[PDB]
């Protein structure tokens, strides 16, 4: 099995674990005292992420005690400026309205993408206006054009090459030191983007496989 990345081993250091689980600016859903977490790397401009998002919505309802953490990873396929902008707006929606406003924004952006076959900056602005999100759109647009997302840098550091990468892990790894964490690499479970892309080209059956696999891993954490 050459050319396989040891994602769990890379993840299992305090710096990366706390970024995955404890970044206050990253949109989350579910209780802060959840014992289990699912980290979703996603791309608002990606049609497959749009199908996956709907399966994740169901997963969150089926697992109300589980924490879901949404890390934006715009694909290196497309220009990232729009997806960057939409992700930066998602951060402001989460800071203002918490999980609830984030989910409404999140669901509405992916609906635009699933519907039109593309995402535009006007799609973001109209969702912003509609849901009453306060943004300095000029500043965020410039940031979207100028910077790489920190959530994308995190995903790249882990070894993911793109969105629909997932990490399922216990939340108590956030309180472990480097020695503790290295003895607990086994508790870090990863569905890589290479795995997700190897499934199929049917977006829906890929989303359903991902959801079924996440549920099993969740079931397997104490
Ligand atoms: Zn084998
Ligand atoms: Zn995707
Ligand atoms: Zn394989």
């Amino acid at each position: 099995h050459k050319t396989s990345n040891d994602y769990a081993k890379i993840i299992a250091i305090p710096d990366i674990v706390k970024d995955l689980l404890s970044d206050p600016s990253t949109p989350t859903v579910g209780p802060q005292d959840a014992n289990k977490a699912v980290v979703v790397f996603f791309d608002y401009g990606c049609g497959k992420c749009a199908e996956i998002s709907k399966e994740i919505n169901k997963l969150m309802k089926e697992n109300p005690n589980v924490k879901f953490i949404f890390k934006a990873y715009p694909s290196v396929k497309r220009d990232a400026k729009v997806a960057n902008y939409a992700s930066l707006v998602a951060n402001e929606a989460y800071l203002q309205g918490g999980s609830e406003l984030f989910l409404a924004y999140n669901k509405a952006i992916f609906a635009q993408r699933e519907t039109n076959g593309e995402l535009t900056d006007q799609d973001v602005d109209n969702v912003v206006k509609r849901l009453g999100i306060k943004v300095n759109d000029t500043k965020l647009k410039q940031k979207a054009a100028a910077e790489e997302l920190d959530t994308r840098k995190l995903g790249k550091l882990i070894g993911f090459q793109g969105p629909h990468s997932f990490v399922i892990l216990p939340t108590n790894l956030a309180s472990m030191n480097a020695n503790d964490l290295g003895n607990n690499v086994d508790k870090v479970y990863v569905i890589s983007d290479k795995q997700t892309n190897a499934i199929t080209d049917n977006y829906q059956q890929a989303a359903k496989w991902v959801a079924t696999n996440i549920q099993a891993q969740l079931n397997n954490i104490k």
